[PDB]
């Protein structure tokens, strides 16, 4: 298409699509209730991402926001993706270690604030206030990362959790950086590079993460 | 009002309203926890539909979307209705057969994708892409219908489930057809007829379904 | 700022922010699963309110709606706040008395209708219909208040529930009054006074409520 980031949106679409199909196939014939939870969560995540990547590719998930005296292209569909996929990823982690309901609520609530404030930040027309929202969102992320380390271990699941939590902490922490330097923030990195960066992170955090989880038998019970 | 479909919106409003009141009355004095689940779900469904039918009647739930070089009237409030009511109907089915959490998640997740992509399709300005979204939404529906047959039987509930699943499969499958031929899609059937069609389906799938469920003592325990 | 209600938005922001921090601090070192539920719910409520108060302060959460032949300032962010915070407050009450799932569903569903129809009412351009939505929303509120009295007692929790339910019934019942007389409704009270009123109610219903709950050991188990 006419926007140079189209190739990364097309690639993200294809990779989320393939990942979804792969997880769909791998989860066929799974009878264990706990495994069924993990396959459902883990397959949904790339399915959702697939749809939102497609919406970006086709132009539906893009809006123009005026700030700094110009029209800035903002892919709002990312936030629609993240709104559902990030709590689902936390839920995968949380179920893995049999987190109590209270901790799950805290995680999901904090995550909604993170994404919600991120979206407000992304759509805010007063440039300086965009970063206020960024800071609030980042505080919520830090709370999530804090809980992931200090807020939950059954030896069925201990080592897989530890790996998935580390992947999670590393990949998630990059998102606020990318937003801060990209088109939503300071605008030091052009939109095509920012889209490439989010695409690598997204596929890694969704399909990558899923592969690690759905390859470990921490999800199965004999 | 000035739009010929108003009569079907008025009738849908009245029928959802009456259905809600009826279920509200029938659920008074119900003490059994499991029955309370089914009455709550089943009463909420038409209550929600009532509100969205009203919004359509009054014009709030209607927007104009440009595609094919014209302004097309699109009732977006349908998707707001379906977003909550369709997962609730799946939940009624799922609770009936004591589905595990993983299957519930899969159903609700697939359903959100179905409705979500349907809405994107309904609001997409590039005509040809409207049908891409339709296809994705239909794939999600097919997955739901697949799970309803192959993805879950306690003899308390077996025969009522089978009836409700068949009603569900027949009525739900018509929605993508109606959308495809109506004002959101190919535009072969005028909006008034499409509204009539959705109204018959909606009342059948919500009030009709509810009557069957809430008349069978598959929901009660002595 | 240029809008006279800014002081009440600034004060609400500060008070929700401080309340969140206070509950965050009080919940540190809490190990009991049930207490963890109540701290998570109760801390999230003001955190969410904080974000939406901020959005109003900064102007993001304000839109202009034409009705009565003029442009009316409508703070839509209130509904975004209430959408999440009101069900969470009901959930606190419901968990306290070990409500069954069916009653929880009914409460949360009714609450969504209340807020949803409130928002439709707030954004409706035909003046007279604004009050139709108000009435539907108020009916949903009345149903909630009905369930809070007749729809659920374990002596661990009985007396704290009774206090929190009374605070809830008194404060919540004022919201429809304020909306009816304020800028969203009949317009007899200017927006600055209405904002002041909602701010007093909000802080009382969120931070006030939370203090009562999180000070009673009805949430702890030895
Ligand atoms: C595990 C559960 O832990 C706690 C139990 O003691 C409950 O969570 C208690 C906390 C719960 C979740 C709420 C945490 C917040 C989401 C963290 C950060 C959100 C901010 C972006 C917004 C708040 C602004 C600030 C000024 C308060
Ligand atoms: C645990 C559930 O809490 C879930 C609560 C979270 C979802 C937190 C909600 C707070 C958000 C900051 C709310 C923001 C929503 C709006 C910005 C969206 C409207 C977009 C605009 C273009 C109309
Ligand atoms: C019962 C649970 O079954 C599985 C356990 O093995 C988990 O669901 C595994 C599946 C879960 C739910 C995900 C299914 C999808 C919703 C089905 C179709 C969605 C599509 C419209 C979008 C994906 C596009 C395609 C190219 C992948
Ligand atoms: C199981 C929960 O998953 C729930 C996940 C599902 C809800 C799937 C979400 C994917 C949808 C395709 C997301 C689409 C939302 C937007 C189109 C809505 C914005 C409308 C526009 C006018 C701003
Ligand atoms: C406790 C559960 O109680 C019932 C079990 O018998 C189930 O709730 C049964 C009820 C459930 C919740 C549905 C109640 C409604 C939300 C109450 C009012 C909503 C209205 C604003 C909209 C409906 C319009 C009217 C004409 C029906
Ligand atoms: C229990 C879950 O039910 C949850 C169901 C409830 C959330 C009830 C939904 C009914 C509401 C009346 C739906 C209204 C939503 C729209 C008005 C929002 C769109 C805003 C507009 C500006 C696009
Ligand atoms: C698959 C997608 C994932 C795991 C996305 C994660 C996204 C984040 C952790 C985003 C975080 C943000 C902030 C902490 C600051 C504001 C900007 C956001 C929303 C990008
Ligand atoms: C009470 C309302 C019900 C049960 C509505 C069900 C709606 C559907 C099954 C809609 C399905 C659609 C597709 C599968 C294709 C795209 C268009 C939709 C959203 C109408
Ligand atoms: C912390 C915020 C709380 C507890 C807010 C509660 C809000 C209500 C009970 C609002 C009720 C409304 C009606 C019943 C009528 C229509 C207008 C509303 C949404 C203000």
């Amino acid at each position: 298409t006419g926007r140079p980031e189209w190739i990364w949106l097309a690639l993200g679409t294809a990779l989320m699509g393939l990942g979804t199909l792969y997880f769909l196939v791998k989860g066929m014939g799974v009878s264990d209730p706990d495994a069924k939870k993990f396959y459902a969560i883990t397959t949904l995540v790339p399915a959702i991402a697939f749809t939102m990547y497609l919406s970006m590719l086709l132009g539906y998930g893009l809006t123009m926001v005026p700030f700094g005296g110009e029209q800035n292209p903002i892919y709002w569909a990312r936030y629609a993706d993240w709104l559902f996929t990030t709590p689902l990823l936390l839920l995968d982690l949380a179920l893995l270690v049999d987190a109590d309901q209270g901790t799950i609520l805290a995680l999901v609530g904090a995550d909604g604030i993170m994404i919600g404030t991120g979206l407000v930040g992304a759509l805010t027309k007063v440039y300086s206030y965009r970063f206020v929202w960024w800071a609030i969102s980042t505080a919520a992320m830090l709370y999530i990362l804090y809980v992931l380390f200090f807020g939950f271990m059954r030896p069925e699941v201990a080592s897989t959790f530890k790996v998935l939590r580390n992947v999670t902490v590393v990949l998630w922490s990059a998102y606020p950086v990318v937003w801060l330097i990209g088109s939503e923030g300071a605008g030091i990195v052009p939109l095509n590079i920012e889209t490439l960066l989010f695409m690598v992170l997204d596929v890694s955090a969704k399909v990558g993460f899923g592969l690690i989880l759905l390859r470990s038998r921490a999800i199965f019970g004999e």
